[PDB]
């Protein structure tokens, strides 16, 4: 068990997104995974669409709400696991509204899943699993986001599952161990879009719904 583990600094993790007004936060987990799995892999760094999900999947409701877990499923029923680029495909659901799925020859597909995992809802176990494979999609009470600007976040409401964010990295070389997490806000929000809570109390309820595709 290491100390320490950042996904950020070995390269699986892309830059920090924002999903406006769209309640969307379960796309941009579920990406957020993709991304990081893909690289894990033995691929190039890549960013992914967002958008895709939104506006194509229909398991999930688009700016009112989805599943990370439905969104793969989508994925490996209906485009054999593939996923576009978000230069191709890229966000325009900032202010809530999804306009019809494209199938424009100008899409470029960037990823492929060929699976999923339900990790086992223990922090410990999450981060046994995070640092030998990687960025873990979670659900989270992001009540405490609200007012949050920087440093490690110790006390967090822990009441209702009402966010999807990336979870990063953790860190347990000081007084205070913590998680890193990957939230899309924007990189304004938080440390550069980021934020640390402690870690051995489920802070947030952030082991309810650790999840993450699967790739080849
Ligand atoms: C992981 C989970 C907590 C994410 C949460 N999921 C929902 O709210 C949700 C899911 C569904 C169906 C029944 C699956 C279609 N319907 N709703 C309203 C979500 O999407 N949140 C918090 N958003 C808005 C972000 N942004
Ligand atoms: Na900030």
């Amino acid at each position: 068990v290491p100390d320490a583990v950042d996904w950020r600094e070995k390269g699986a993790v892309t830059p920090v997104k924002d999903q406006g007004a769209c309640g969307s936060c379960w796309a941009f987990s579920a990406v957020g995974n993709i991304e990081g799995q893909w690289y894990l892999a033995g691929h190039e760094l890549v960013s992914l669409s967002e958008q895709q999900l939104v506006s194509c999947d229909d398991m999930d409701n688009g700016c009112s709400g989805g599943l990370m877990l439905q969104a793969f499923d989508w994925l490996l029923q209906n485009t054999n696991g593939h996923l576009h680029t978000e230069d191709s495909y890229p966000y325009v659901s900032g202010n809530g509204y999804v306009p019809e799925c494209s199938n424009s020859s100008e899409l470029v597909v960037g990823a492929q899943i060929d699976g999923h995992v339900l990790i086992g809802s223990s922090e410990k176990a999450m981060a046994a699993w995070l640092a030998k494979n990687g960025p873990i999609a979670i659900a989270l009470d992001a009540s405490s986001f609200m007012s949050y600007k920087s440093g490690v976040l110790t006390a967090c409401i822990g009441k209702q599952l009402n966010h999807g964010v990336l979870l990063v990295g953790y860190d347990m070389t000081g007084e205070v161990p913590y998680w890193v997490i990957k939230n899309s806000w924007g990189g304004d929000w938080g440390e550069q879009g980021y934020v640390r809570v402690v870690m051995g109390v489920n802070a947030c309820l952030l082991s309810e719904y650790p999840v993450s595709a699967h790739v080849r």
